[PDB]
């Protein structure tokens, strides 16, 4: 692999926000950016030096990337492993399509992680509704009271089903049209953590410090780095394992691996990402390199960089519900960004996203400082002006 070097074309496919951010990192140390996104007010798009408005699987717009692109990369968990395999027929795909098809679909998920000797939630597969009928209640029970989850196509907690009792599972298999599911055992969680990694071709790796992540109704609210609540070996054994998922997987690019961390002190990891994550955002204020830019380095075959951390931080992610104060039958209020300004920790980030609606992602707020305590404060604060927290 020859390296790509700067001044190159580099694609992405998915134009939210992550791709965005990695826009601005891989344009920073000039390179130019294509995004195929079909919707015309991608974030990504709208700063990309390109943008092709197309569907993901649009062969002549596929070509099109191909053709521009030294390589190409995505930020859309849920993107087409055929269409990364279509694009890798004429350049260079980072991660593969076969490392996404695994990531993206639940049951090939668990049972990767856990031939990578890995953890996982105990969990019985559901491939079908002929599979379910014939499942007696005993194997439900022995993983209940737990939750039904889609096994493709499931963010932000959708796609997922709670479930108290062998009747519940099967009402519930049917409510989400009978697709393949996990039905996972829910565990008495303590807190829950992300390792994130990035690899190259070569087999050389970097990791960052492990993250602290607090969900609200299953979307990530806060991120704190390094995580307060792991002590140096369980941050070794979550590092590891993440490394050791992404070499036996052949991956090439940044790795997210969430883990939960269960009352009686035991790792359990819990799902991957084949792409930068939200839980890394702190990485471009707090780190040498960010993790944009470690994907731009991953993809182009240059060295990785640096993982330094030289600020604690705590990530604050901002929900459209932010401008709703008064509720979401009520008018939309603009947040108060001024007061957020005066905060001295606070790194605003806003995705230029048009529309506030509640549950959607409208930006973040890094909070950097000398001490974590400090950071943990301000974000706390944040938090407290934007009615997040009370
Ligand atoms: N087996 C489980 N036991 C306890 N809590 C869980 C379990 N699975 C998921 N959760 C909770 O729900 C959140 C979202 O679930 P997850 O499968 O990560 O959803 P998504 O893939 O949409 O992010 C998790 O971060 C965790 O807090
Ligand atoms: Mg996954
Ligand atoms: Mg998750």
């Amino acid at each position: 692999h020859s390296p790509i070097l700067p001044g190159a074309w580099l694609g992405m496919v998915g134009g939210g926000q992550l791709g965005r951010m990695f826009c601005f990192a891989a344009q920073a140390m000039g390179y130019r950016v294509a995004v195929l996104d079909p919707d015309e007010n991608s974030p990504a798009g709208a700063v990309a030096d390109r943008h092709l408005r197309a569907a993901y699987n649009d062969e002549a717009s596929l070509t099109e990337l191909a053709r521009l692109c030294a390589a190409v990369s995505t930020e859309f968990e849920n993107v087409p492993a055929a269409s990364l395999d279509f694009l890798a027929r004429t350049t260079f795909v980072s991660p593969a399509g076969r490392c996404v098809a695994v990531a993206q679909d639940r049951i090939a998920e668990k049972r990767f992680i856990a031939s990578s000797g890995v953890t996982v939630a105990p969990h019985v597969v559901i491939e079908s509704s002929d599979a379910l009928a014939a499942l007696d209640d005993a194997k439900l029970e022995a993983v209940l009271p737990g939750i039904l989850k889609t096994a493709r196509m499931g963010y932000d907690g959708k796609g997922q089903i709670r479930v108290r009792n062998a009747e519940e599972v099967r009402e519930a298999h049917a409510s989400l049209a009978g697709v393949p599911c996990v039905l996972e055992k829910r565990l008495p969680l303590k807190f829950e953590v992300s390792a994130l990694i990035a690899r190259a071709a070569s087999g050389a790796s970097v990791v960052y410090p492990l993250a602290q992540n607090t969900h609200r109704d299953g979307v990530l609210s806060h991120t704190i780095v390094p995580a307060p609540d792991a002590s140096p070996t369980l941050v070794q054994q979550a590092q590891q394992a993440a490394l050791q998922i992404a070499d036996k997987l052949g991956y090439v690019g940044v790795l997210c691996v969430e883990f939960f961390i269960l009352e009686d002190g035991s790792l359990v990891a819990n799902e991957m990402a084949p792409r930068p994550h939200n839980s890394g955002h702190y990485t471009v204020d707090a780190c040498a390199t960010s993790q944009f830019e470690q994907q731009v380095r991953a993809m182009t075959g240059m060295p990785l960089g640096d993982t330094r951390q030289h600020s604690p931080a705590v990530m604050l992610n901002i929900l459209g519900d932010v401008w709703f104060p008064d509720g979401p039958k009520r008018p939309a209020v603009t947040p108060p960004w001024q007061e957020v300004a005066a905060m001295p920790a606070a790194r605003l980030h806003l995705y230029g996203k048009e529309e506030a609606r509640c549950g959607r992602k409208m930006g973040h707020v890094n909070f950097t400082a000398a001490t974590l305590e400090e950071a943990r404060t301000a974000a706390r604060d944040c938090a407290r002006l934007l009615h997040i927290i009370t």
